[PDB]
């Protein structure tokens, strides 16, 4: 169901997202190589993967993650980290929307995610553009797991349309805005958005649609189990805004399914 190349990208960006959790990658020297403890980003380590910018508890929403250089894969990767304590962030998630006409007409984003990105936007966009002018042939990829996935999605939306395409890869991302924004994320040029979900992960189910939310399309849904290796045949592509054949089904969700995207993610100390 997904080709081997796209699969290898899904696999690779999940490790870039996982790496963002390792505390050592949030305050590391520029030029230094990105490593992960617990054998959690071997593919990133195989590459010539060095830091460009490292950040922690920045702006309003404690924006943590890294901007990386990959000489091997030819990427400039902005990796947004999710919340340090996923369980807690979940149960205290606020569902408020606010208008983001700056990004698109009639669009409303989660107030929290949207404001957090805005906080660090000018700084992070400058760094990204420095890399783009230094490495004009590298492709810009924004990634993240959980709360980082929303950050990457909203950041991609805002920054596209400035001369360089930006692909987004999000792992277990919550819904990020209303219908109009979901339609925007579905058809925006200057990059593709690859929204990946896993079995019955709770996080893509929130905030609830009832609070005025929608998911962009399509959806890359991992059917393989928590703790089980994914193969290219376990990921089905589901098309349609707010589709119900993948993660958005009326069954009980689980927290553990959120921690298993290719390999463990969100757990690196």
């Amino acid at each position: 169901e997904v080709s081997q190349d796209l699969f290898n990208q899904f696999n690779l960006f999940a490790q870039y997202s996982a790496a963002a959790y390792c505390g050592k990658n949030n305050d590391a020297p520029a030029g230094t190589n990105i490593t992960c403890t617990g054998n959690a980003c071997p593919e990133v380590e195989k590459a010539d993967a060095t830091f460009l910018y490292s950040f922690e508890d920045s702006g309003v929403g404690d924006v943590t993650g890294f901007l990386a250089l990959d000489n091997t894969n030819k990427l400039i990767v902005l990796s947004f980290r999710g919340s340090r304590s996923i369980e807690n962030w979940i149960g205290n998630l606020n569902f408020d929307l606010k208008e983001i006409n700056d990004i698109c007409s009639g669009c409303r984003g989660h107030d929290g995610f949207t404001s957090s990105w805005r906080s660090v936007a000018d700084t992070l966009r400058q760094k990204v553009e420095d890399a783009v002018r230094e490495h004009p042939d590298y492709r810009v990829v924004f990634t993240g797991h959980s709360l980082g996935g929303a950050l990457a999605t909203v950041a991609g939306a805002d920054l596209r349309g400035n001369g360089y395409d930006i692909d987004v890869f999000s792992y277990g991302a919550p819904r990020v805005g209303n219908r109009a924004f979901a339609e925007f994320l579905t058809v925006q040029t200057g990059g593709t958005l690859y929204r990946i979900t896993h079995t019955n992960d709770i996080v893509p189910r929130l905030p609830p649609r009832e609070f005025g939310y929608s998911h962009s399309s399509p959806e890359y849904w991992i059917k393989s189990g928590t703790l089980v290796p994914v193969t290219r045949n376990d990921i089905v592509k589901i098309e349609g805004i707010d589709a119900t054949g993948g993660n958005n089904q009326p069954n009980i969700p689980d927290i553990p399914a959120h921690l298993w995207y290719f390999g463990l993610i969100g757990t690196c100390l």
